[PDB]
Formats: structure tokens, sequence, C-alpha cells
């Protein structure tokens, strides 16, 4: 197993979690985006882009993809549910993480006026993932990480980061408690913790990206 990958890209760091929540070993590659190689490019062809798993020359691309590619490649410690309907909710919500990245972006992108407006659109789409998804689980799959909690991870250290740099905090305690909880005791879970970068590194990058 292979994956290319980009240090600070959290669509990298999920499928490092989902690895290591397996067992797998798998040999990382650190691809420089603006010098790809021709590996990542031959296993890559239509997006050109990490991350991307090769399991046996077989590439798999998309981290969606990869990541249910590895729950039913490795299905010893499940990420997803047994149930269809319960595996449909891990799969909804997994699906609303396409509104919640464009909706981070736009709070990334920001700055006055359209970034107090970001925030705020951020917050709006949080508190109904807290509500609706997460609601008082301690996890998004139940009393242990799923596919779902992978997938939302980045909103502890990675919007962390780029809170700091905006000077700008949306997922706080007083307006998100639980989210807020949820996502600060996935950050100290040592699968987490030991597989993200430095906080200090990931500010200084989300800053050189703004």
């Amino acid at each position: 197993v292979k994956l290319y990958g980009f240090w600070p890209s959290p669509f990298s760091h999920r499928i490092i979690w989902a690895l290591k929540l397996k067992g797998v070993e798998y040999e990382y590659i650190e691809e420089d985006l603006s010098n790809k190689s021709e590996s990542l490019l031959k296993y890559n062809p239509v997006y050109k882009k990490i991350p991307v798993l090769v399991h046996g020359d077989k590439p798999i691309a998309e981290s969606l993809v990869i990541l249910e590619y590895i729950e039913e490649t490795w299905p010893e410690n499940p990420l997803l549910p047994k149930d269809p309907y319960e595996r449909a909710m891990a799969r909804f919500w997994i699906q609303y993480g396409v509104d919640t990245v464009a909706a981070l972006r736009a709070f990334y992108l920001g700055s006055g006026e359209e970034l107090e407006k970001a925030a705020k659109e951020l917050s709006e789409c949080l508190k109904i993932l807290e509500e609706q998804g997460l609601g008082d689980k301690k996890f998004f799959g139940g009393e242990s990480m799923n596919l779902v909690d992978i997938s939302y991870g980045a909103l502890g250290y990675w919007l962390a980061a780029v809170e700091e740099a905006k000077g700008v905090t949306v997922l706080k305690p007083s307006t998100l408690p639980r989210l807020h909880a949820w996502a600060k005791n996935l950050d100290e879970l040592p699968v987490v913790k030991e597989n993200i970068p430095a906080s200090d590194k990931m500010l200084a990058y989300v800053t050189a990206a703004m």
C-alpha cells in the first residue's frame, strides 16, 4: 500500500487516520503540488491530485472513495455501521461534508464584508451538523470513530489554524458546545494527534496560502 499525499492537506490526513485505524502498513509519498510526479499523474490522470492510494499498483483517487475502499478491503474494526439505514445516514452526513467544505472555503477566502458573512454561514452550516448529525453522541460513529468522524476531523486542528489566521473563531464552545466538545475530544485522540501537522506549522501554511 502506497499513499500519495501533501503534508498539510486534510484530504491526505483522512486517509492516514483510516489506515492507522485499520493497522495497515503503507508507504507515504510526499507530492510537490507544483511539480507533480510522473507517478501521481499516471495514477490519477482525471484529477491529477492527492490523495491517491495505490494498492498493488491499482490506484484509488478521491478521499471519500478511498475511505470506502479501505473499509471494504479491511473490514476489521469497521468504520461504517452494520445497518443499511445507519450506513445511509453516515453517507448522508459525509455528503453534507461537501456543503461544509464549500462553507469552509468561503471563510478561508473571506476578508472583510464577505468574511463576516462567510463566518456566519459556516456557523449555520455547523449548527445543522451538530444538531441533526452529531446529536448527543460522543462521536458520529456513536462510541467510536466512524468514517463521518474522519471526514469532519478537519473541524478541529485545521479550522482552528484558519480561525487563528483569520482572527475569527466560528467553532466556539458557547454557540456549538456539542460540536466543539466533539472536535476537542477527537483532536486529543492519539490516532489523530500523532497524525496531523504541528499546530505551529499548520498555522504558518494557512497563513502563507492566504
